[PDB]
């Protein structure tokens, strides 16, 4: 008889399944950018759920961090609610179910799916060419046509495609003078440099040296009650950081950090992920959901399965002897929204 799940356990879930998320695609995708949003993936996973079954349900669940019998969808609905505000960061999302036409959707389902989780489910045909471009120019127009032709290929035997597209620019607290911004070279490896704009700013930041994880750990406020925490890696061991990259190393630094006179080099950026999620939670132990013989019997009568569940996030960057913040080299960050503390964005800069 397992009541709704606190408030609490879904901020541990939902960071536990953040850090383990990014572990799996920094060990994926070496060498390359990474950027994704886990309260995003928690909340379609989440939604999904409304409508699994059996051991389908179970997985996700699990894999979501809660316990088999947790009811999260109140929590969820809280959660989504309170980040959604209008004094919040007004993050535009682009969510949605597409299912093949010829299959009679559940109304408990298109209502609660709405109602919860603000996911907007549709019937459509699924021939390769319409289909495509009918979820494409969707996704574009929830996203202020900043997302465009998110789906590049669809196969036809398609059943049911999961969409879900995030792009954020945030307005820094305490903005950037351009005239400070000069243009430096980026470090990506050992053989490439990068000419970046380098922006910088004198001023009174969060601000931690981890002496055991050799990084320095800096707090950049956006307006809108959120902020970037910036994760610079000594020189080498960037691997050796991402190890030690766990929701206890993050409430370590966030208890550490003090109000400090810091010099910051910040190089402006535009980076994105775009994630095959049947590839990516299966190494999470979300397996059924994406194959045939998926229960999803509370979205459908008819048998259903995920054929295609696809995640893009894209993000814009534009006394005495302080500590020196220079990100010249690959850097970590996460985006922590500050009245739950929920993990908004989480990503690492290779290739400016």
């Amino acid at each position: 008889f397992q009541g709704a799940a606190s408030s609490h356990k879904l901020a541990e879930a939902n960071t536990d399944f953040a850090f383990s998320l990014y572990r799996e695609l920094a060990k994926s995708s070496p060498d390359k950018n990474i950027f994704f949003s886990p309260v995003s993936i928690s909340s379609a996973l989440a939604m999904l759920s409304l409508g699994a079954k059996g051991d389908t349900h179970t997985q996700i669940l699990e894999g979501l961090g809660f316990n088999s019998e947790a009811d999260i969808h109140q929590g969820f609905q809280h959660l989504l609610q309170t980040l959604n505000r209008p004094k919040g960061l007004q993050l535009k999302t682009a969510n949605g179910l597409f299912v093949d036409k010829s299959l009679k959707l559940l109304d408990s389902f298109l209502e609660d799916s709405k109602k919860l989780y603000q996911a907007e489910a549709f019937s459509v045909d699924f021939d390769p060419e319409e289909a495509k471009k009918q979820i494409n120019d969707w996704v574009e127009k929830q996203t202020n046509g900043k997302i465009k032709d998110l789906l590049k290929d669809l196969d036809s035997d398609t059943v049911l495609v999961l969409v879900n597209a995030i792009y954020f620019k945030g307005k820094w607290k305490k903005p950037f003078d351009p005239e400070n911004t000069k243009e430096e070279d980026f470090h990506v490896d050992e053989k490439t440099t990068v000419k970046v704009p380098m922006m910088s700013q004198k001023g009174k930041f969060y601000y931690y040296h981890d002496d055991e994880l050799s990084c320095k750990v800096l707090e950049l406020p956006y307006k809108g009650n959120a902020s970037m925490l910036i994760i610079l890696p000594d020189e080498g061991g960037l691997q050796h950081l991402e190890q030690s990259l766990t929701p206890e190393t993050l409430s370590k630094w966030l208890k550490s950090l003090t109000r400090r006179s810091v010099e910051l080099y910040l190089p402006k950026f535009k980076i994105e992920g775009t994630y095959d999620l049947k590839e990516v939670l299966s190494n999470l132990g979300i397996t059924d959901l994406f194959s045939p013989g998926a229960d999803l019997s509370g979205i459908t009568e008819e048998k259903l399965y995920v054929s295609k569940a696809v995640h893009k996030a894209v993000l814009e960057v534009n006394p005495r002897s302080p500590p020196e913040f220079k990100a010249d080299r690959p850097f970590l960050f996460l985006i922590r929204e500050n009245k739950t503390g929920s993990i908004l964005f989480m990503g690492k800069v290779v290739n400016p």
